[PDB]
DNA sequence: CGGCTTACG
DNA sequence: CGTA
DNA sequence: GCCG
């Protein structure tokens, strides 16, 4: 088992959903105190039950693994013989971890705000409702569609969605195009939102595509939430149809050129962690440094031209992964 | 011990 | 600060 | 919390 979350496929139903659940847990709580490293090697040991090949039954299972040291090995060893782990079972129970949770749920909190409304005495949502002066006009617009927004998009709601989009970019920008990235890309059949990513196969034709988009989008009427109400990633709240009527939907538009499309594809693709692993990868082991542009030798002071996801592994080293297998 | 992904709104 |  |  290698010791990167990139190096290996993780499919996205496993063999260990349990123990991988309660270790993302104990991640989940760390974040919320402040705890990056921590948080790290809970995600990366639930990462790695996620890319074996069968259940662990016993302890012994667990040798040689990376990312099991004495803690996680006790949250499983627990799991493994009681069907339940005292600390993870304590964090859930929490009033601490229950409010984070509720908090940076909202669109437009994060750990930040949301320890400090903890700090000053803040516990629900209604709280947050009867202190308006607290909020941004973006944590207004999450508080309000909070109930819509904890309702899982399904893969059914994606179509509908990238068919609108699609029509309000081809009068943007007659040949532009819609991909679908995130989870939904990943095999996810549901979501916390939808992702997409934008691009023309003429080089700079894309320059000032995305506020063009959103305009069209607004004018429709589809649109209950954007931070423009020049950019080229927008995070906004959809009005998508339902039976009889509509329901609020997070949607992320990000605009790439084409030269790019293959590195913000890879980026936006996710999973999370697993870019974070390919990215630490490609920096700690090869000396080069990734993002969602592009792949720079710090030495040459070189970018590599990639025309796919394909010849991005290839230039890292890497066995190629396709999407459905970084799940991490 | 240092390190832990990276950039835009 | 937030977002991905 | 774990790795190198
Ligand atoms: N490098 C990097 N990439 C990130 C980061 N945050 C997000 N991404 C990338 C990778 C992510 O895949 C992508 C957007 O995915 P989401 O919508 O944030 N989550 P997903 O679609 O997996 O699941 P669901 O929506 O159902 O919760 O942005 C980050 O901090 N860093
Ligand atoms: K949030
Ligand atoms: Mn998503
Ligand atoms: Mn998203």
């Amino acid at each position: 088992m290698p010791a990167y979350a990139c190096q290996r496929p993780t499919p996205l139903t496993h063999h260990n959903t349990g123990l991988s659940e309660a270790l993302e847990i104990l991640a989940e709580a760390a974040g919320f105190e402040g705890s990056e490293g921590r948080l790290l090697t809970f995600c990366r040991a639930a990462s790695v039950l996620k890319a074996l090949p069968s259940p662990v039954t016993t302890l012994s299972q667990l040798q040689g693994l990376p990312h099991f040291g004495e803690h996680s090995s006790r949250v499983v060893q627990e799991l493994l013989e009681h069907g339940v782990c005292e600390e993870v079972e304590r964090v859930r129970r929490s009033e601490r971890y229950q409010t984070m949770k509720l908090f940076t749920q909202i669109f437009g909190v994060g750990v930040k705000t949301a320890d400090r409304w903890y700090r000053e005495g803040l516990r629900t949502l209604d709280d947050l409702r009867e202190q308006p002066q607290k909020l941004t006009q973006q944590q207004k617009a999450g508080l309000q569609h909070h109930q819509d927004l904890s309702t899982p998009v399904l893969r059914s709601d994606v179509d509908a969605l990238q068919q609108v989009v699609e029509e309000a970019v081809g009068q943007a920008l007659p040949g532009a195009t819609v991909t679908l990235t995130g989870g939904f890309r990943r095999g996810k059949l549901q979501g916390h939102d939808v992702d997409f990513l934008i691009t023309h196969p003429k080089e700079g034709q894309e320059a000032g595509l995305l506020p063009r988009v959103m305009c069209r989008l607004q004018d429709q009427g589809l649109i209950l939430y954007h931070q423009h109400q020049a950019f080229e990633r927008s995070f906004c709240i959809f009005r998508l149809p339902q039976p009889g009527s509509w329901k609020a939907v997070r949607v992320d538009l990000v605009v790439a050129p084409v030269s790019q499309f293959p590195f913000a594809l890879l980026g936006w693709t996710g999973s999370k962690l697993f870019q974070r692993e390919l990215r630490r990868f490609s920096r700690k082991e090869k000396g080069l440094w990734l993002n969602s542009h592009g792949l720079f030798d710090p030495e040459q002071k070189t970018f590599f031209q990639a025309a796919s996801e394909e010849d991005i592994f290839r230039h890292l080293g890497l066995e190629y992964l396709p999407p459905e297998q970084r799940n991490a």
